[PDB]
């Protein structure tokens, strides 16, 4: 993630999470196999964006952190997917 | 997709997903046959937009990654359809 | 479709799929006879727009590819309706 | 329609279908008597719009997609209604 | 209506149908007695406007053109009501 | 009503029917005793708006023009109430 | 109300009825004891507003003008409440 | 309230009633013990704005002026809370 | 609260209660243990806004002022949470 | 959070809680295990924004401050994730 804040400047690239929505909710023998779709929209200092969508899922999560960490992995998967789409080296 | 970044500038073309919708969900013998339609937008450096619409489907997906890669691959095929429709070589 | 990119410049005309809506869904003998209507508004550089409506239909599509095909054919019909509606030769 | 492109310029008038709605749906002995109401808004190069309301109908069309052409005829008769209301010869 | 196009410039007055609503629906011995209220706003070239509303009703219409000409007569009656409301001779 | 067009210029004052709302509906022995509240807003050439509310009610109307003249009379009495509020003599 | 037109100019003080809501409806021995709440904002020529809220109620109204004079009296008393709020003598 | 009109100018301080919400309704032995919340803002001639909420409650109000106190006393106490919040002496 | 007006200018800060919401309603033998969530946004004269979220609760309140607790507990808690977040001494 | 006020100026960064929503509510042996997601958006003086989401959970909270603590500490965890994502040292 810091590689992005390294290719662009400390005030070069921005983030605006459009929508983060739940896909399903499971209760099978206490397992919570749930996923989420997140759409972040980066904005370089040149006013060029790269909106995309990423997914984040968790399988068992008995303690009920299934809604805890799914959000962060989904959001960071989308940040990685934006770099995959463009700005691979610049 | 990288060819689009090659033909345009590194800050020449953009992407604005505005409509990701899942149409049907199946439960047949555990298999999930689901589809998704994605509509994106592009603010080109010259301010021209080749909006379009793409579709992606998955047949069995026993582990339920059906809702996982449907969105990503629908978005990528719709971005490909954007090149297919307009900007054939430029 | 490429003739539109030819009679105009590579950045001459635009496209904005305003509304794609499906009308019905059939299951008679496992056949899916479904049709959708789509509205688009191409935009010339001068700013003139041409809004239309286009309908795309499929008859049997037993393995349910209808949703995949309906959008593409509706968009193609919509664009042809634009071409006949205006800018026939310029 | 081409006569309108003749009196005006190739980039003189516009078109905007913003309200296309379906009043009823009949299945009398398989026949589909359905109608639709469409509202267009043409815009001259001088900026003087002209918005009216046009209606179309179909009587039998035992083919299930009787919705295929209703929109087209409603829109064209609504454009004809715009021609009738104003700009009769210019 | 052509008298309005005569007193005003061909590009002098404009028109936009704000709302077109259906009051009721009757099925008495197959006869349809239905009415609509239409609100249009006209706009002179000087920027002044004259909003008003009009009503159009049909009694029997056994063929069911009851929804066919109700809208046209409502819009016509309401433009006439605008003419009587203001711009009587200029 | 014409006195308003006389004290102001033909292009001095305007009118904007903001909202017409039907309070109730009656069916007693076929008689329709119904009313409506119309809120119009006028605008002088000096940009001084005068918004108000008026009401028109019918008592019997066996033929059912009860929804026909209620709206027009309500709009008229509200336009009159606007003059009662301000612009009495100017 | 005319005193407000006297203290200010003929085009100095404006009115904008923003929210008229009736809270309840009674049918007790046919008598209608109903109330209405009206919120309007006035505007001086100096671009200073003075928003408030007033209430108009009626008790018996056997003829059912209960919905007739409620709005008029609510708007009147709310304008009076604006006068009490500010512009007491100017 | 007049002290506010004294500390600032006659056209220096404004009022914008934003949200009046009725909390509940009581019918106990005909007594109406009801409360209301009013959110208003004031605007100073310098462009600064103070926004707050105020609550008004009534216990018995056998005659049912309970809704009458909503329009007056809740707004009054919220306006007082605005002065409490700021501009205590200037 | 007055200390914030003291470090700031008399017209330097602003308050905007964005959202006051009820969380729950409890009726325990007359007790009302309810809490409310208030999000307010402040704005300094330098155009530097600062949003946050505050909470205010009441335990027994047999007299039912449990709804009025707001602007006296919850909103002032948000005013204090904003002060804690930033502008600790300036 | 004060460290952010140290690296940036007293009027350098901002905060805007765009959406806080509670995920679930548990009533197990009186204990409440609830979670909340908050989306804040910091804004630097240079018009650069870190939009992000964070989560806050509470397990037992028998007294029911569960809806009280989560709102504050989830927003705090998410403002911390702001620094975790960007502006590591500046």
């Amino acid at each position: 993630i810091n590689l992005a804040n390294q290719i662009f400047g400390y005030n070069g690239w921005s983030t605006e999470v459009k929508s983060v929505v739940i896909d399903f909710l499971d209760e099978r023998q206490g397992k919570f196999s749930i996923g989420c779709t997140a759409i972040v929209r980066v904005t370089l200092t040149s006013g060029t964006y790269r909106e995309d969508i990423g997914y984040g899922t968790v399988e068992n999560e008995r303690r009920k952190p299934a809604a805890f960490e799914r959000a962060k992995k989904s959001a960071v998967t989308d940040a990685l997917k934006r770099s995959l789409r463009g700005f691979g080296n610049a």
